[PDB]
């Protein structure tokens, strides 16, 4: 498992770093970003928040635009931002913004040609966390969060792995991918048509049958253009009523889908995770 | 004027406007952050932010994380573009000349004198436009990065009564004596240095009679520090007449918005103090 620094920018007394490594799970070369807070350099091992980004994103978007480093440094949380898909000339793609590169939908693809590289689930749950721990001053305590496609992945991963994560939050998540266009196209391509394996990757289906509980916080913009068609936050609200799952879901009046929304509430999300990580 | 886009941000509004500039003879884009207090009937003061080479109005708005403390302190922020834009506008495919590279001067040389009056745009046309179209007071400060830092200090030093305070991140301190500055000044104003002296932060500061409170942060691991930015000349220029310049070298900090973001809070509080 070969890894090399690509970049370093000091940030609020700590360090934003990009690395490339050879991913065995994704069978390709991957870029991720880490933010280490000032308390990482002062002997203390810090908790980690994994951040999953949405369609079209790389690791750069969150790190540059979310404004999270300031409160990560004050609270003492490492942030890890993976990429959104395998990358490389051998990696299956689709010209569509909503399928392929930038669009791995945090699943383990079983169908060809996707099954050659698209194991973004295994990468985020298994490989990346073991690589981070062996390399950086991070504790065993981890949480997960993300935006849109990334909110889908964060919720799915936390609901399937409740022992391994202390908390989960999401902005504008794809709540019910088995019944929305983005969801249907990508789960069709990667898992096969209709296919019961879809139910392993749908937050609102999983939250209904859920046993062990992970505290969940969800922020949704009122003025988000994808609210009705893609995101379906009200299906996640209804999923939580079945078992009494610990979901807090907030509708923010006038907020859109953008990093201007995310940046506006990332503090609150960071305090919520610091609470459960502490 | 036309509102191109709008995004709620920290209880207020990030907005992109395009308008037709008479001073630049082209279609211009600027961005404004209006804090919550703007929609509470109180006229807010304005910080103008000038960006560096290759930037639009989007870089500072998306990367600096200034909205949280602007919303807290009640400051409106205006980010002009860094040059004229449009296929009617003269360009050079060099990154350090023409589009994205205005150097905040009034060009007198062809082909540049038709479009490249970014000094006039920032000092006259844009503020008259902000004050007529937005609930803002006539109180303003100016700040910038690199080329924008050069632009901020030069504008403040030459318009001392118009600006309450000035700050900069990694300014081009002494443009008459760096490659970026000579190339742009030669192209925009011609080869005779006598016309450059009015566009050099260090030269103006050394002769300054009227003080505008000044704060500068410089990352000491900045790849442009030695060749282009020359902060040491701005320190030396402040010693001559006792200019109120606070200048910090920040250990390990680079040129990027990771540096700017790390200290933008100190800058917003500096400007709040002087705007109030």
């Amino acid at each position: 498992m070969t890894i090399e620094n690509m970049s370093v920018n000091k940030s609020f007394g700590g360090w934003h770093k990009q690395y490339s490594h050879q991913s065995q799970t994704l069978n390709c070369e991957m870029r991720f970003a880490i933010y280490l807070p000032p308390q990482a350099s002062s002997g203390k091992k810090v908790p980690v928040l994994y951040w999953l980004s949405g369609l079209t994103c790389t690791d750069e978007n969150f790190m540059q635009k979310a404004g999270a480093q300031a409160l990560a440094a004050e609270l003492g949380i490492a942030i890890v931002a993976p990429d959104t898909s395998p990358r490389g000339e051998n990696v299956a793609d689709d010209e569509g913004y909503d399928l392929g590169k930038g669009a791995g939908f945090y699943v383990n693809a079983t169908q060809a040609p996707w099954n050659r590289h698209y194991r973004m689930y295994d990468y985020v749950v298994d490989e990346l966390p073991k690589l981070i721990e062996s390399m950086f001053p991070v504790s065993d305590k981890r949480s997960i969060a993300g935006h849109s496609m990334g909110g889908h992945g964060a919720l799915v991963i936390a609901l399937r792995n409740a022992d391994a994560y202390q908390s989960v939050s999401a902005f504008s998540p794809i709540s019910n991918p088995i019944n929305c266009p983005w969801g249907k196209k990508a789960l069709t391509a990667y898992l096969g048509r209709d296919s019961a394996t879809w139910m392993e990757y749908d937050a609102s289906v999983l939250m209904r049958q859920a046993t062990q509980f992970v505290p969940a916080l969800v922020d949704q913009g009122d003025a988000d253009n994808f609210l009705v068609e893609q995101l379906k936050p009200e299906v996640l609200e209804a999923a939580a009523k079945v078992k009494g799952y610990p979901l807090e879901l907030n509708y923010r009046e006038g907020y859109d889908h953008s990093y201007y929304f995310i940046s506006s509430f990332i503090e609150n999300h960071l305090r919520f995770h610091a609470e459960h990580l502490g």
